[PDB]
């Protein structure tokens, strides 16, 4: 819709220069029909096109410097005229002479004195998805990111101020980070801080923030650009002393590690959808400070509340083993019915000792589902299985209450859910650490996209095999009696965990024979082994990259346990530099072998 | 703790120097303020900073040469002058300007007569995990490790002892064969050997043993220096003749094959940790030696004890097939009593022909745990279980002799116990010696290290397994009638080795078929086909690495076997050189082709 109306823009653009002898003769080097076009009356010398373009615009677009030049000395006014469309509003011809490198152009356009400070505030300038380019607003922002360090020393001379501010706010520095060619915006990183000798009116330019917050050293790791995150971290060592083949370095720690309640670098890498961001973790200021923060004051915080979980499950365990039930109080409806005991009213429930020591642990596991939904509640995956068994229990504390029939619904949820986040604990052990990331990626990338094909095969035979054995007795072969029970029996023999229904004292139906071998081959052989086949290949690769994935989980439980724990408990990382004469920031020192 | 204890000194040094203008206008190179400030009254010339250092220490530390002159001219003493800390005890400048290789003033020193046989023995300068360094003690042992030709014959010149030990007693020699780079140690180690020109005091100096016991040419095999190996090695081949492109080459065997009780190079690499010194193995004279002892008195040796081995297993097999029983004397206590024998009485038990044939085999069985408890316990993981073995059969020898009830269980241990150490026997056929490397690298790395996670999966499926079925009739579906029953019923659905629980003439609860299925996605599809694939990568590397891993058992093996064996079954390996004119060595000749 968007990129359809755009194209038939750029296609009437070719139209009315076509049409027009005035534009046909800029886009051409024709500095011929130039001469005798402006020596007749009026001209249409202010006439518009269909992207807002005047006629020095296209002497510009298609690097004509002679038919650009003999319309500026015509008119003059040309020079001072922005595009009007909304696809490239304000966009002027300094800019596009800026961003074609038309070296010989700029000079003349300065010489006419064009404005440095015009802003091409369009929608084919925004950075968005639909525009394979992001140059900025300004000159000077168009000319640094085409590498063109000619124009950026001429257009700073004319008085470009280099601390000017887009829409989404970002300086000269941060757009610099955001080009894909990362190696020559190291090269003009450090060109525009050449500059910014004036009085310094704020803090230094590397320290201005955009409209996110983001420094240009926050916003090279949340972007995930490891070149110029290692080039902008170079300003921030200190190296102390070389003693032959040894370093002892002192890093600066000031925006990676969380000073307040201002959001960190490690946690806006976390906090983030880029894959790419997740290379910053490697890096090493960074990778020695996560070291710090797991060995000393995470792993054992870890290791302590990952033990109190398990005393509370096993107390949970043992009030659902010893649950209230009495002997049937009815006679029995049908030979199919099974059950024998029932649940007791809560009158008749705690009337023993062996009752009142229940009771004591039916309050504790009614506290602890409290406490998860007072941490949890009022601010990934097992952030919904932790919130989901603290309503489980409270669900079946709620039919306790008031007695209703059913509670084993409630409590067979919270005995599988409130087992199975013990797995959350299993990122304090490097070895089980990304057993947890392999469990994840076959469930939500492997099962549940091959599913849907399974149901479609399930679906199929369960109606097959239930109207096969329709006219059959189920007290022989009662595996599809009805047809939940069809569906239920064939997803079984789908995964081979019962065996195929046989009586061998009765005939069978015919069709039996020939539909399940089809089913066995289908079912058991080939798309039970597809499924083998591909949780293979999320195994391989997960455990491939194992010791970044764990990383990944040590970062963001450190940053969760901080955020939740009290602060008198967490000593703040490093060595603070009041008492050794370096000011009030808080170093973390390196000492590294050459 | 250590760490963050020794970053504070590095801050308080920077500290220190900073505040005093002496030291600061050391650390530049300050010769301006240095006579401004040394012709001052007293001038606190021998004042300390935080790492026990002195000015002059200073200068050398930050290669200011033209700083360290005027120092010396000024006070002279400062030479001789040892820092006095804990963390760099006795290092003298003479030691820093050797590191940093100041040639200039490494000359100047030894013109105010430093001592070059000063030891620094502070704590960054021990071998230890704490230290990126380990040069030793000695100024001839830091400019050797630095690779610094020119130092080590100017200061040998001075009078630098070349047989000087460390605490751990290591001379020049064995330092050299722990630095990381191999090669330029090499060119290091031969020049250090156009030295040792003296009377010889005592055994030439690659001869030296430190306070372990080990030469240089052991400690190059033990720490797995392979490159360092190979050179020290060509000092002990000597050539015949070369016949075309054939060449005899006579090796030594003297450090390599066990002269009398002391601890050979083949005994000290499969007795350490590192995984480095098994590349020793590999080695033209170490291949070559192995292959003779196996081959010739090693396979038949072990094909032997292997054969007297099945014959134990098989005679305490038929004396518990054969154990001696009786027709139960009680009646049935329960329904759900099952056992209808009983074992018998002491004094009936050998009333017979039979039980004197299985008397015979009984008293094999105890005399052959008894010898396993006097060859192996009065000194890996097969020798725990034929120890284990061995008491499980005289724990069933007590039971026998006062009449105890329950010989199943010391005897089902001592079945699987005596049966699967044949396993070990297969280790001297190199196509089934690998198998065991499998099987013990999936049960302590796979399943020791994912055990963790089913045993989550299965108490919280087995609980929910439990109640579920808590109010029902277990005469229809008895799989989780009490707690131990329902644990051990999910761990056989988990693996699928029982069918699936079912009915189909009753009506089974509700939430069974909800808990069932998602019991049979996530336990028996999921989690039980990431064993099984993380087990495949576990065959894949080690059976990569097949040969190689079959030739460090056989190592293992006839050390072993040789320290057991009496002497006289075992001769000595190689050609003694008496009678033919080569000394009182062994020698191992090689022919080969190039
Ligand atoms: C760190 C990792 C730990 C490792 C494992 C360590 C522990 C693992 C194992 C632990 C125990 C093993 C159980 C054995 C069964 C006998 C117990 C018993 O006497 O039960 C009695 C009732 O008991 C109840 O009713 C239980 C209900 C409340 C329990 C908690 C109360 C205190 C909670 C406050 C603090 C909670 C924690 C605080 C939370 C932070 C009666 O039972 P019985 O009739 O005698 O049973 C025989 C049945 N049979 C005859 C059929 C055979
Ligand atoms: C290298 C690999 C070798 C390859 C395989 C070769 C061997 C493999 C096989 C071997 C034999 C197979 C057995 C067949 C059964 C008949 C035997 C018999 O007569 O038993 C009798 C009792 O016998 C006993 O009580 C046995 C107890 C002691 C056995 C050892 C005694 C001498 C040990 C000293 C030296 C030991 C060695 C020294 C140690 C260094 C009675 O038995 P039965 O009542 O007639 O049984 C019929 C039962 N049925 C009727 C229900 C069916
Ligand atoms: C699917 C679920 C699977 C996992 C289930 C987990 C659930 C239970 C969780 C945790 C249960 C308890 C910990 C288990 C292991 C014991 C200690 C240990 O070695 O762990 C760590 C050290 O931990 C330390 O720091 C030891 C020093 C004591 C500090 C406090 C420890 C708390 C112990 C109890 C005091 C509590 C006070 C309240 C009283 C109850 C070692 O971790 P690592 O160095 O990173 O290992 C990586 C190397 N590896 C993998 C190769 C080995
Ligand atoms: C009421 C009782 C339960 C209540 C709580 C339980 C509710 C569920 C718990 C947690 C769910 C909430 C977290 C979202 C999923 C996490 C994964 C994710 O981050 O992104 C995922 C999107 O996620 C989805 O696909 C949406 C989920 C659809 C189904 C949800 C309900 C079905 C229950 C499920 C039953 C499990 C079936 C087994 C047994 C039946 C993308 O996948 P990925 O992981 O990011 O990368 C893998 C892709 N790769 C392979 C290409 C690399
Ligand atoms: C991925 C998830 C899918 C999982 C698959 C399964 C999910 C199903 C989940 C639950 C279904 C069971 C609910 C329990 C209540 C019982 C009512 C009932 O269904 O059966 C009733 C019958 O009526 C029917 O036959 C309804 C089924 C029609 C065909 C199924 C199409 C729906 C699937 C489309 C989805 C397509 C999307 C998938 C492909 C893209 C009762 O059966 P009866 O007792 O035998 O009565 C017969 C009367 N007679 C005796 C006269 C003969
Ligand atoms: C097969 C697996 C693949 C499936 C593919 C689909 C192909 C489908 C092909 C054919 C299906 C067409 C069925 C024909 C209708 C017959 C009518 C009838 O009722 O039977 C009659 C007998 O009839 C016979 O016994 C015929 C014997 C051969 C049947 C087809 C064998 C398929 C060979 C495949 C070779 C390899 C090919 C594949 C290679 C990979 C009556 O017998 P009855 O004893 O009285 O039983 C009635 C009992 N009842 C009354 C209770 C109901
Ligand atoms: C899980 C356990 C599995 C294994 C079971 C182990 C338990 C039984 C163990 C061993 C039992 C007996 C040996 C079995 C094989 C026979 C000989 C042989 O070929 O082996 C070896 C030669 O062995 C020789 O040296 C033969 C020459 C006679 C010397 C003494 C042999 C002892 C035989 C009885 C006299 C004793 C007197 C006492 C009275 C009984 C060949 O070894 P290889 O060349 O290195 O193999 C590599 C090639 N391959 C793998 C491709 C083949
Ligand atoms: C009472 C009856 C039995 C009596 C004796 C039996 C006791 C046990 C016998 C021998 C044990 C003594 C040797 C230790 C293990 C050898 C491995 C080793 O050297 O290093 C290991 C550390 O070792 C451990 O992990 C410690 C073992 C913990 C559990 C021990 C008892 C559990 C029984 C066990 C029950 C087995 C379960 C199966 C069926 C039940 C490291 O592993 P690795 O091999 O060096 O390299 C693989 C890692 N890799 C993959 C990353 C490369
Ligand atoms: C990797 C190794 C772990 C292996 C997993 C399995 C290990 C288990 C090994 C052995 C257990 C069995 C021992 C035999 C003696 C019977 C006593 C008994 O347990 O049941 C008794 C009940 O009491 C209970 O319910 C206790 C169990 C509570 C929860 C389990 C916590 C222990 C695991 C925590 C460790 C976490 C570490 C793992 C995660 C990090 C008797 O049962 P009953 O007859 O039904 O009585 C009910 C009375 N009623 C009739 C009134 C209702
Ligand atoms: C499912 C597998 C995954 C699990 C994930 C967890 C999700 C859990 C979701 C739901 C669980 C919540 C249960 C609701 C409570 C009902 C109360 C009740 O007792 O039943 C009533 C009927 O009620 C019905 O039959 C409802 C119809 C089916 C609903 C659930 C189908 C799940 C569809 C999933 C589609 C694919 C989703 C996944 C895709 C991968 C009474 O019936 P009854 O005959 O009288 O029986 C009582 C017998 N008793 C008295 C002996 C006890
Ligand atoms: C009455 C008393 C004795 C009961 C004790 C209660 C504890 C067993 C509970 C109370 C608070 C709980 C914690 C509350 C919140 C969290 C954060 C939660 O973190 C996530 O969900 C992050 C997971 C992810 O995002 O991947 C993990 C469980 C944990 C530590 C809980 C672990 C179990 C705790 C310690
Ligand atoms: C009464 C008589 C006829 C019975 C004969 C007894 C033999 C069957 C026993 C006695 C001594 C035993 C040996 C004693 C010790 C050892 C060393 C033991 O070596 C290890 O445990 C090393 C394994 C490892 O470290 O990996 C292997 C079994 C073996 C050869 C035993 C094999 C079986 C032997 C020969
Ligand atoms: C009656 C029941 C309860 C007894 C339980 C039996 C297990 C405790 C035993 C039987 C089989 C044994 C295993 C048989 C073989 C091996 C391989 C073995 O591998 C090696 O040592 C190879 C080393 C090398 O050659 O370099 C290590 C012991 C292990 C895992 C054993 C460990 C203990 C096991 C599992
Ligand atoms: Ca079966």
């Amino acid at each position: 819709s968007w990129a359809q109306s755009r194209d038939e823009q750029n296609l009437l653009q070719q139209k009315r220069i076509w049409e027009s002898p005035l534009l046909l003769a800029a886009k051409d080097n024709d500095v011929q029909a130039l001469n005798k076009l402006l020596k007749y009356e009026d001209c249409k010398v202010h006439q518009r096109g269909a992207m807002g373009e005047t006629a020095l615009h296209i002497a510009a677009l298609y690097d004509n410097l002679e038919a650009a030049m003999v319309l500026m000395e015509a008119a003059p006014e040309l020079v001072f005229e922005p595009m009007t469309s909304e696809l490239y509003e304000g966009q002027t011809a300094l800019h596009i002479a800026v961003v074609n490198q038309n070296m010989n152009l700029v000079r003349a356009l300065l010489a006419r004195r064009a404005s440095v400070s015009a802003r091409a505030t369009g929608t084919a300038f925004r950075r968005s998805p639909r525009n394979l380019i992001y140059f900025g607003e300004h000159p000077l922002s168009f000319a640094a990111c085409v590498n063109s360090e000619e124009i950026v020393r001429l257009l700073i001379e004319h008085g470009a101020d280099i601390r000017a501010q887009d829409s989404l706010g970002n300086t000269v520095l941060h757009i610099l980070i955001l080009q894909p060619n990362k190696t020559f915006a190291c090269q003009m990183y450090n060109l525009l801080l050449s500059y910014d000798r004036h009085g310094d009116h704020l803090q230094p330019l590397d320290l201005v923030p955009n409209h996110q917050g983001l420094t240009p050293f926050k916003l090279a790791g949340v972007e995930g650009n490891t070149v110029m995150f290692q080039h902008l971290m170079q300003k921030r060592k200190h190296t102390q002393w070389t003693y032959g083949p040894l370093t002892s370095t002192l890093y600066d720690l000031t925006e990676i590690d969380s000073s307040g309640d201002e959001q960190s670098l490690l946690e806006l890498i976390i906090t983030t959808k880029k894959r790419e961001a997740r290379q910053i973790l490697d890096q090493t200021p960074v990778k020695e400070l996560v070291s710090l923060k797991w060995k000393r004051y995470g792993r054992p915080y870890f290791c302590m509340l990952g033990a109190i979980y398990l005393l509370y499950i096993i107390c949970f365990t043992m009030c659902c083993i010893y649950r209230p039930l009495k002997p049937r109080t009815n006679n029995r409806t049908s030979p199919r019915d099974n059950t024998l005991l029932q649940q007791k009213l809560l009158q008749e429930a705690y009337v023993t000792p062996k009752d009142d020591i229940r009771l004591v642990g039916e309050l504790v596991t009614v506290i602890g589902a409290i406490i998860i939904l007072l941490v949890e509640v009022p601010d990934g995956p097992f952030h919904v299985l932790i919130i989901t068994y603290a309503f489980m229990v409270l669900v079946t504390m709620v039919m306790r209450l008031i007695s209703a029939s059913g509670e084993v619904v409630p409590m067979s949820f919270a005995l599988v859910l409130g087992w199975c986040n013990v797995m959350y604990f299993a990122r304090g052990f490097q070895m089980l650490g990304p057993f947890t990331i392999m469990i994840q990626k076959m469930i939500f990338g492997d099962l549940m996209r091959f599913c849907w094909l399974m149901a479609v095969v399930i679906l199929g035979f369960a109606s097959a095999f239930y109207i096969i054995f329709q006219t059959e007795d189920p007290e022989e072969l009662g595996h599809f009696y009805d047809y939940p029970m069809a569906l239920f029996s064939t997803f079984e023999l789908f995964l081979t965990i019962i065996d195929g229904p046989a009586n061998y004292n009765v005939d069978l139906p015919f069709m039996y024979s020939i539909t399940y071998a089809a089913f066995a081959i289908i079912a058991t052989l080939l798309m039970l082994n597809l499924l083998i086949a591909m949780m293979g290949d999320t195994h391989w690769r997960v455990a491939h990259e194992r010791d970044e994935l764990w990383r990944a989980q040590i970062v963001a439980t450190t940053v969760m346990l901080e955020r939740k724990l009290p602060r008198c408990l967490w000593p703040r990382s490093g060595i603070c530099g009041r008492e050794y004469g370096l000011g009030d920031r808080w170093f973390l020192r390196v000492e590294d072998r050459q």
